[PDB]
């Protein structure tokens, strides 16, 4: 799969212009360090260094955005020591890592730097308790494209060092098929032989609703088969006659417990939308030695 | 006071953007509708009736977002239907609004709207809990510079919905002098006074970790006060020595009961963070009639 790929390139292309944008609506539209009023109180040389300290438990995720803030600001100026890296577990009061530069530009930077690691931190936190309890199962985490507006790449990135893989990027890397779908066709074969015919190299999903509308999407060559409203036993049961090809994916959105059930039936996939539709940012904070 | 203005006329310029960033991380790099490859397997030309309800009670906002995702994907080919105004109270089970137009189109925007709604609705929902423990006082709610990137704005916008008021938009409207600030400058009078020299305009806020630092910065003639770290008593002592120009403003992001005693004291402000770093989305669908 390159998806993975394809996601880290895109990523790249997309933190400065994101990071462009949180700069400029603090500065007044335009990216200008100097634009910082309250700053202007500092002479424009004394030097500092302050710290970036997490006041909880959780999951680190957001380094190539803060050091992107700081290079979009006074590149080559303000040095950066970092502690930890995206997806490692971090400590109550464990300090992340510490800047070295200008006064005035720590001050400016602070707080986009700690608003976009807060963010995907505190995904990457809760992505990770989720996956927790899928621990000694053969099921994995999904998301979804329920993501706060702009933040969808970086949070498919957070979910990834939570510990969760990713969906389709969108609407143009995988079809979906449904309902409406698949009646606009004639039948689920014809609807997946007019998809594998409009772009060959995409992958196919069949959303199924029973176990006899799960055959004929078998047999039909769909790679990823979606089960809207199977209990504990029917889907036990679809795993059974699926084996190769079988790319089950269930929408456990639901409860906690009841994900553990859900991956003991040896269900591929559990996407969850609530992973990305919600955030409890990470407490974070910049202190000055 | 501006801010309104000021805000209201941001948000003008800021939506188009914002609907135009969505649709285009959703559509691979274009707001070209065309894009969504499942779309097409779809009769061009089938209208469909759609229905957004929520399934919880809250609060509305996101009109003028949702009006710009279906307007920019399809000029005028699509028709909106409303039924509650941004800032309204909403009802489990509530019809918000209704969508007339091509089928291929509102199954598209159908996410991209619903990722707007559920975020500035959730943000202005919670906002209308914590202005509804404040009713007997004089105190103002407010909110802080704690915000998911991209939605700076947006947010600012959510949180009049819900009842609370703004504080700065940026770095660039007003003074906020911390320690760090007063460290430079030599004093506390001399940090507001040289911040007064400066610009002679913008509002200047100071925040002071005792009381000889409050009346010292209050015959300074700074407008608004910060108090970092009071108890209880202190506040009520301060708030008793300002007064006159007693624009008190107390961060506190301290918890839902703990919250009421501080206003309780008669202080002006309280801004929380609280508000817009954490999404707690609302819970709507779009069901086809
Ligand atoms: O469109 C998707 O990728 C998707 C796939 C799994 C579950 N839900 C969604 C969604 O965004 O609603
Ligand atoms: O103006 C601010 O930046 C602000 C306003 C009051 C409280 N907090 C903040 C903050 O972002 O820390």
């Amino acid at each position: 799969d390159d998806r993975r790929d394809a996601l880290l390139e895109r990523i790249n292309l997309d933190i400065p212009a994101a990071v462009a944008q949180a700069l400029r609506e603090d500065l007044g539209g335009e990216v200008d360090a100097g634009n910082d009023i309250t700053a202007q109180l500092l002479p424009a040389d004394t030097q500092a260094h302050a710290t970036v300290i997490t006041r909880e438990d959780g999951v680190f995720c957001g380094k190539r955005w803060v050091e992107e803030v700081f290079i979009q600001l006074a590149g080559d100026d303000v040095r950066l020591t970092w502690h930890v890296d995206d997806g490692d577990a971090i400590h109550a009061n464990q300090t992340v890592f510490e800047l070295q530069g200008p006064a005035r530009v720590l001050l400016t930077g602070e707080r986009t730097a700690l608003n976009f690691v807060q963010t995907l931190s505190g995904v990457a936190s809760e992505v990770r308790r989720y996956v927790g309890l899928l621990a000694g199962t053969q099921t994995q985490l999904l998301d979804t494209r329920k993501t706060l507006p702009g933040l969808r790449t970086a949070l498919k990135y957070a979910v990834l060092c939570g510990g969760g893989a990713n969906h389709r990027l969108g609407l143009t890397d995988a079809f979906l098929i449904k309902e409406n779908h698949i009646i606009a066709s004639g039948s689920v074969r014809q609807a997946v032989e007019k998809a594998f015919w409009l772009h060959p190299d995409v992958p196919v999903e069949v959303e199924v609703e029973n176990l006899d509308e799960l055959d004929d999407a078998l047999k039909a060559g769909a790679d990823i088969i979606m089960l809207d409203n199977f209990n504990t036993d029917q889907m036990r049961e679809a795993v059974k006659r699926v084996n190769g090809q079988a790319r089950l994916e269930v929408s456990g959105n639901v409860t906690a417990e009841t994900l553990r059930e859900f991956a003991e039936t040896g269900v591929d996939f559990i996407s969850v939308g609530a992973l990305t539709k919600h955030v409890r940012a990470l407490d974070l904070s910049m202190r000055f030695c």
